[PDB]
DNA sequence: ATATGACGCT
DNA sequence: AGCGTCAT
């Protein structure tokens, strides 16, 4: 009752760019705008693999991971942009730089946690508090929320999408209690107003559109964001959670899309997030461990406490290439040469990072995958990163992995390598 | 033949 | 330290 925490203490948003790599390419090449478009890596094998898809192209059934040749069967007029290739590998610099454009704008509004190349969490609790004082108990006009959906509304006693959106927003705003500066629903609403402003700034200053979720924690904000993509934002209130979760597959919640979510489903014999409320915290901990059990118990009630970490920069800087099928590296010369290529890209990115961000990496992690191994990494080894020198880094990387070669012959490498991955880590201020 | 980032477990 | 998980 009076002592039961409701997880309504924060206002958290998740902003995620719409078909991000596609928009980067469309901004650069106007011919690609408002068309079925995708971004692909490489070209020779089946036209290249698709990693981003415009919403026009999604309507034809084009998806991530599809070969471009196959996508063209679904969508004959599909337009394609190719990721830059440098030193024989994909070079994502253009998208990293576009990412920085967007992150720097978001950082004007609040503390952000960079969560991927195209999304950040925003802790809006403080910004909301101050905007509420500036408000002076003034009601919030629907005009301040022109792209916002209120999840779960409208309800009770129109046939077009925008009509529905407005009806729900009207019901929400009509019920809002603006006299109470501590109403979590009011706080979320003000959060949504700020996120409209943030999203307008991003679009004005970069040309890129994005979607957002506004809720009380990161998991609900992320879930909310996806509900009305593209170019819209969604408010998920604490009160919306029971109905929302009552038919929400467990795998849709962040961190439950993998083996843990599958075991929840299998062990408990349930399908939906809301069904978790029926178990005690101890029961959940008995099946999934102390940490996961506590997290699940709280999360199925809409409660989560993971903070928005003050971190706009990546923690590691890495370079990797897969060598699939018959391209697997099978000679020592092959292995040293590709380590050199990776290390040259890494050197350029590290030197740039040191100039921009006043820090230096101090450890180099070398990861490989061997043919026949379905794991991401077959083996990781580390060494000291003392110099931003590509020849030294590649030589050192070879030194720490050369043991893995089970070949009796000098020139040969076995088992053949299906991935090389260099990652610079353990940054120190510089 | 579906680049590379954060983080947990031991 | 090195491996496993989840993710975009
Ligand atoms: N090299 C590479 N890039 C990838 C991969 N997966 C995603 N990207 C790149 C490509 C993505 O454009 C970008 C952002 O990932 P999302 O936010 O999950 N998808 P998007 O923004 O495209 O569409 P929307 O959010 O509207 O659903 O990350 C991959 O597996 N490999
Ligand atoms: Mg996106
Ligand atoms: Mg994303």
């Amino acid at each position: 009752g009076p002592h039961m925490a409701t997880g309504q203490d924060r206002v958290v948003a998740l902003v995620d760019m719409d078909c991000f790599f596609v928009q980067v390419e469309q901004r650069q090449n106007p011919h690609l705008r408002n068309k079925p478009c995708a971004v692909v890596q490489y070209k020779s094998w089946k036209g290249g693999g698709i990693i981003a898809v415009s919403y026009e192209a999604r309507a034809f059934g084009v998806t991530r991971s599809m070969w471009a040749d196959d996508a063209k069967k679904l969508c004959p007029d599909l337009l394609l942009a190719q990721v830059r290739e440098s030193r024989g590998k994909a070079n994502l610099t253009k998208y990293r730089e576009a990412s920085v454009e967007v992150m720097e704008i978001m950082s004007r509004f609040a503390v952000i946690e960079r969560a991927s190349i195209d999304e950040a969490y925003v802790d809006l609790t403080s910004a909301v508090q101050e905007r509420l004082q500036k408000l002076q108990g003034q009601p919030i006009s629907a005009d301040l929320l022109p792209s916002t959906y209120i999840e779960g509304l409208p309800q009770g006693p129109t046939v077009q999408k925008e009509g529905m959106r407005k009806q729900g927003l009207f019901q929400w705003l009509d019920s809002l209690q603006i006299d109470n500066l501590t109403s979590p629903d009011l706080q979320l609403t003000v959060g949504a107003v700020i996120v409209e402003e943030m999203r307008a700034a991003i679009e004005r200053e970069t040309g890129f559109q994005c979607s957002a979720g506004i809720s009380h924690n990161k998991v609900l904000a992320k879930l909310a964001c996806g509900l009305n993509k593209p170019n819209r934002q969604t408010l998920v209130s604490h009160g919306s959670v029971p109905q929302l979760f009552s038919q929400m597959p467990i795998r849709k919640i962040r961190s439950l899309g993998g083996k843990l979510g599958a075991s929840v489903i299998e062990i408990l014999g349930i399908e939906y997030m809301g069904e978790l409320t029926q178990f005690t915290e101890s029961q959940l901990q008995s099946h999934f461990g102390e940490k996961n059990g506590s997290w699940l118990y709280a999360m199925c009630r809409g409660i989560e406490h993971d903070p928005v970490k003050p971190r706009q920069l990546p923690k590691t800087i890495g370079c990797s290439k897969n060598f699939p099928g018959k391209t697997a590296l099978a000679t020592r010369e092959q292995v040293q040469w590709w380590l050199l290529q990776l290390a040259q890209e890494l050197e350029e990115r590290l030197t740039k990072d040191r100039n921009d961000n006043d820090r230096v990496a101090t450890q180099l992690v070398v990861s490989i995958r061997v043919q026949g191994d379905k794991r991401l990494s077959s083996l990781r080894r580390c060494c000291a990163l003392t110099r931003y020198d590509a020849h030294k880094m590649s030589h050192d990387a070879f030194t720490v992995i050369k043991n893995c070669n089970t070949s009796g012959i000098q020139t040969e490498w076995s088992p053949p390598l299906t991935m090389l991955f260099l990652c610079a880590t353990k940054f120190s201020a510089s």
